[PDB]
């Protein structure tokens, strides 16, 4: 056949790990390529012809006509509306459903991502530390997984009565708030069902596949 | 009241205003409930009901069983694919093309929306001033605008051929970043491509009747 995907990301990031939970989810062959971004691989002309943002992850389906398509959520959403026939872990197209799936995927991809990653960039990378920003978005953090935690004590999952990438969606960003960017955090204590729901996504066959590549990775 | 949908939103903020947009386009009947965010008014129980993430906006649909959804580009995309049958301002569900509008309007949600927000905090909620910070978010605002820039210099609209939501979702942050993040811009010498593509958006019949609702109720 030859691999059905090309997934354009890098070693180890929140995002790319997630589009590769839902191809592993799926079944469907994926071939990594992997962008040195250190190395400004990904503002590279080449790649700016894949995706103009210039940031992964980005999926071209090589049996769709080379279809591309970028956002990791986006990715995902065409992932699974063409190729979760069977809805393992999505909910059907053209339900009313659908949209509360869609509503926390832009949640995740607009409330939890783009804040945790300033915690990330703060406490990382800034060239100045700025106590104030690190505390701003450590606290951005807390009230993310707050809102999840409102939700999750009410009922076991997100949406469709099954796990979904809805709820696949946070793992990687909640991985590493918990493992890096929080000090003195115990997630089972403070968001007893939201750790509770991590834990179990996270003992799904494939996420734990995923997972453990993952680990051997950076 | 009579009308179909109940929007929860407020006089200031971009999203709301981005999805009256999609309304007044789709020509939908909606009564808008302004909430005071420094009332605290979102953080309220009752409306923590209709979102738990405690931030506007957040649409109801009283014709579909009071059927609740937040988030300004999920209700949106809800309703061009439920209400917009002729196609008139987004692409068809189940096609290659309804991706590459998705892909753009996450782009304006995590890419745009989030990042601008962050210009704007530092620059005027942020109880201290911090220049680094300030310019990291001006430059990401310009790197965006780059990216728009970019794409909409080779072609006249984001996806389909035609003017969609996708185009719209831009508008109001785009706005704010022209007008109040960024200092001394001149939007069509720096970004002529994304300034007409821009001035064009603001010329919709529909689109110019709530640039002026909001023109009025920032004031
Ligand atoms: N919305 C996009 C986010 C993709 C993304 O952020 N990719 C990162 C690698 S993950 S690393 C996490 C990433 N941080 C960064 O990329 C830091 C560098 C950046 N230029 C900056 O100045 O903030 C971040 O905060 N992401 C927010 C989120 O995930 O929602 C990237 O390509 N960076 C290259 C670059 O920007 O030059 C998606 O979901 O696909
Ligand atoms: N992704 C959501 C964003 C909705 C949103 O941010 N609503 C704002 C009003 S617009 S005002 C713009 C808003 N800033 C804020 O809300 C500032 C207060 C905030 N808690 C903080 O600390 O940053 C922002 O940056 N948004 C990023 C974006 O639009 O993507 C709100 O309800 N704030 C109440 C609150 O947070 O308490 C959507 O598109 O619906
Ligand atoms: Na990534
Ligand atoms: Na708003």
């Amino acid at each position: 056949h030859g691999k059905q995907f090309t997934l354009y990301t890098h070693n180890s990031g929140p995002n790319g790990w997630k589009v590769a939970i839902v191809l592993e989810e799926l079944g469907l062959s994926y071939e990594p390529v992997f962008l040195d971004l250190m190395k400004g691989e990904h503002k590279a002309p080449e790649y700016l012809k894949i995706n103009p943002n210039g940031r992964v992850p980005a999926l071209i389906d090589h049996k769709n006509n080379n279809y591309t398509v970028w956002e990791s959520n986006a990715v995902t959403q065409y992932l699974v509306d063409k190729y979760d026939n069977d809805r393992k872990i999505s909910v059907a197209p053209g339900t009313n459903e659908y949209y509360t799936q869609l509503q926390w995927l832009y949640f995740q991809a607009s409330g939890q991502g783009p804040y945790y990653g300033q915690a990330a960039w703060f406490s990382v990378y800034h060239p100045e530390k700025i106590p104030s920003a690190i505390e701003r978005y450590r606290n951005e953090i807390k009230r993310v997984l707050g809102v999840l935690e409102s939700t999750l004590s009410k009922q076991e999952w997100l949406v469709g009565n099954k796990a979904t990438v809805a709820d696949f969606s946070f793992l990687t960003w909640n991985d590493i708030a918990a493992n890096l960017l929080l000090e003195n955090f115990r997630f089972e204590e403070e968001f007893p069902a939201t750790a509770k729901w991590n834990k179990k996504l996270l003992e799904r066959p494939a996420i734990a596949k995923v997972w453990e590549e993952k680990a051997k990775a950076a």
